[PDB]
């Protein structure tokens, strides 16, 4: 028997005025038409994502539902336990503060990102493919039965401190990142290709079974070292803020994108990756040498804090972006580097600036000041010290630099001296800045005496 039912405007069938209304469109009619249970029945999708809707009630009916939209609304509670046939449901972006999924044991798509939740309860969905419940507030997530999952997403959770996916052995993309996670056992995801586990305190990462790895980032964790070497796929690597002080990425000859900011690394060797685009490496103190010849690409290349005293660009043609602040570079050389939008050097010890003017888009966008320059002592004659100004100060276009004495001294720009008037040997040096007419350049040079 294919009871009808009773018949009902669509707003009689629905509180809602909005669901009503998003209900009604799904059957191309108005929310004042009337409808039957058994009509209702037959609608087997239905998408009424971003439509201000507060209360589902009335999808109880909905039951040929295969697949659900509720994305972006102000929904407070969702019971769906008469809409067994639903294999896709995306209820993220509402309020919920629970969620009941048990009743949908045909369910292989779950998206309840940015919602309440406190518990969630995938064990009688076996045919899970996709789970997202990111940016709730979790505090474990059992994926223990759904064994064909193959994509998770728990990141943003914030308080998740255990994350089991030793039986998900399907998982090609995982993202478990803003959470608590201390150990992350991945070596039966042998299929793995994306890797997110970044900003977790996570102290040891055995990725050698995960060789078909493309994209990795575990930056912001608690790594003390890492082998990426068997990962010969990787494109993209994030090893950032982890306290790791020796990072082997020869094997990584498909590398595009190599990240390693605030790394305790002492070398780093960037020879086989010949088609590495971007090395951003700020904050990695302990390097003393950067040869980026192999990496004919490099786009963009970010090396701040780093204590080179010299770095050969005359390999990196197609370099935009370059960030050279606060290292302990003594020289610069930038005139093979013809496409440079934006050259940063504040902070180092240079004096010479000529090549910069040779790349004419940099004669505006370009930051030198706080250069620190350190001479050789002299010894005083009388109570005095006359010296000659370096000539090594040259500016972007191979101009002298203006000079304003660390003043007891009178600059003379005939013979490019100074001479300081009764120096003591309790105060014992001298100093004088340099600025260069555009004022892109600025810094001291400090020469100590007797
Ligand atoms: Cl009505």
């Amino acid at each position: 028997t294919l009871k009808a039912g009773q018949t009902q405007s669509f707003n009689d069938w629905f509180p809602d005025d909005n669901f009503a209304s998003e209900v009604a469109a799904a059957f191309e009619m108005q929310a004042t038409d009337t409808i039957s249970e058994e009509q209702l029945a037959t609608l087997t999708s239905l998408d009424c994502h971003n439509s201000s809707i507060t209360d589902m009630t009335g999808i109880e009916k909905l039951t040929g539902l295969t697949k659900l939209i509720c994305t972006s609304n102000n929904i407070t509670t969702l019971d769906l336990s008469q809409n067994t046939n639903l294999t896709y449901l995306a209820c993220d972006s509402n309020k919920l503060t629970n969620l009941d999924v048990t009743p949908l044991t045909k369910l292989t798509y779950l998206n309840c990102d940015t919602n309440k939740l406190t518990k969630l309860d995938v064990s009688q969905n076996p045919l899970l493919t996709y789970l997202n419940c990111a940016r709730n507030t979790l505090t474990e997530i059992d994926v223990s039965h759904n064994t064909q999952l193959t994509e998770l997403d728990c990141h943003l959770n914030k308080k998740i401190t255990k994350l089991d996916v030793t039986p998900q052995t399907q998982l090609t993309t995982l993202d478990c990142s803003f959470n608590k996670i201390t150990e992350l056992d991945v070596s039966q995801n042998k299929l793995l290709n994306r890797l997110n586990c970044d900003t977790n305190n996570i102290t040891k990462l055995d990725l050698n079974q995960n060789i078909q790895l493309t994209f990795l980032d575990c930056s912001s964790n608690k790594l003390t070292e890492i082998d990426v070497t068997p990962l010969t796929q990787l494109t993209y690597f994030d090893c950032s803020v982890n306290p790791l002080t020796e990072l082997d990425v020869s094997t990584l000859s498909k590398l595009t994108t190599l990240h390693c900011i605030q790394t305790d690394l002492l070398e780093i060797d960037l020879t086989h990756n010949t088609q590495l685009i971007y090395f951003q490496a700020e904050g990695c103190r302990k390097i003393k040498e950067l040869d980026v010849t192999h990496n004919t690409q490099l786009y963009l290349l970010d090396c701040q804090a780093a204590g080179i005293t010299e770095l050969d660009l005359s390999q990196n043609p197609k370099l935009v972006y370059l960030y050279l602040n606060n290292t302990e570079l003594t020289e610069l050389d930038v005139s093979h580097n013809t496409k440079l939008k934006s050259l940063s050097c504040v902070n180092a010890h240079i004096q010479d600036f000529s090549s910069v003017g040779k790349i004419p888009a940099l004669n505006n966008n370009f930051e030198a000041e706080g250069q620190t320059i350190t001479m050789p002592k002299e010894t005083l004659t009388n109570n005095s010290l006359t010296i000659a100004v370096s000539p090594d100060l040259l500016d972007q276009f191979g101009n002298p630099m203006n000079i304003e004495p660390g003043d007891g001294g009178v600059y003379d720009q005939a013979t490019n001296t100074i001479t300081w008037e009764n120096l003591s040997t309790d105060n014992p040096a001298v100093t004088y800045t340099f600025t260069s007419e555009n004022g892109a350049i600025v810094g001291t040079v400090t020469t100590p005496f007797e």
